[PDB]
């Protein structure tokens, strides 16, 4: 996260810290996700794509810091990784960018919710908030571009939705953009996800309920001006997700 606030876990219920054994035993943070259900997460198709070997991932929940055990997580192994079976990467785009994780502990049971472990709703189908709506986005991801290490503590921002026309207008995104995504950003561009935040959860309270209407996926830099930070469009991917689970 470029700007926002440091957190804590107990703030983001939802949010899943995925990391993946290396060949030799070293462990490093790959990106985030999202508690569907206590046997499922949802994330990006790449950030595993070109490592699709479920055993090498681990997946937190509850956990506040990058490198600490924080009191009341658990740890968990991938029992099904399954990615969009039409995903590609262009230039800039990434396509259905959506993929989804079975989770399950080394005793074989999924996950068990508390104060600090809960889940997220899915929007529902043709409903979702109207441009210029605030969300907000949570991570372990860069506090600025020209940096290499992660912060040590979670963080998360506020940032503001943008409509399909303005997002395709030629400084922006043309043509690249395209309806099943959305745009969102902080106005004076101070603020924004990045590398490290992908497929982290993009909660949205619509019309009541907190809502996880994107997944981090893609954008030009970080905070730079009229280059929003894209996401995936879940409420088109729900029958997707229905099917495969
Ligand atoms: N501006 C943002 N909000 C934002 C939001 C998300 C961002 C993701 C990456 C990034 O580096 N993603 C990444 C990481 C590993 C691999 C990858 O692409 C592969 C998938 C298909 C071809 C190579 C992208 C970089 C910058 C990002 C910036």
């Amino acid at each position: 996260i470029i700007g926002g606030e440091f957190t804590t876990i107990e703030n983001q219920p939802w949010f899943a810290a995925i990391y993946r054994r290396h060949r030799g035993g070293s462990v490093t943070y790959v990106c985030g996700g999202s508690l569907m259900s206590p046997c499922w997460v949802i994330s990006a198709t790449h950030c595993f794509i070109d490592y699709p070997k479920k055993e090498d991932y681990i997946v937190y929940l509850g956990r506040s810091r990058l490198n600490s055990n924080t009191q009341g997580e658990m740890k968990f192994e991938v029992e099904n990784l399954i990615l969009h079976k039409d995903y590609s990467a262009d230039t800039l785009a990434h396509h259905n960018d959506i993929a989804l994780l079975k989770i399950r502990s080394k005793e074989g049971r999924c996950a068990q919710p508390s104060r600090t472990i809960q889940t997220i709703c899915l929007p529902s189908m043709y409903n979702d908030p109207q441009f210029g709506t605030s969300c907000e986005i949570t991570g372990f991801g860069k506090e600025n571009s020209t940096d290499y290490l992660y912060p040590e503590q979670l963080k998360m921002t506020v940032v503001k939705l943008i409509s399909h026309r303005e997002c395709q207008q030629p400084h922006y995104y043309g043509s690249e953009v395209t309806t099943k995504m959305l745009c969102a950003a902080d106005p004076q561009w101070k603020t924004d996800s990045c590398q490290g935040d992908s497929g982290g959860p993009l909660v949205c309270s619509l019309q009541g309920r907190m809502t996880l209407t994107g997944i981090v996926s893609w954008g030009r830099g970080c905070a730079l001006k009229d280059k929003p930070g894209v996401y995936t469009r879940v409420s088109h991917f729900l029958p997707w997700i229905r099917s495969h689970t």
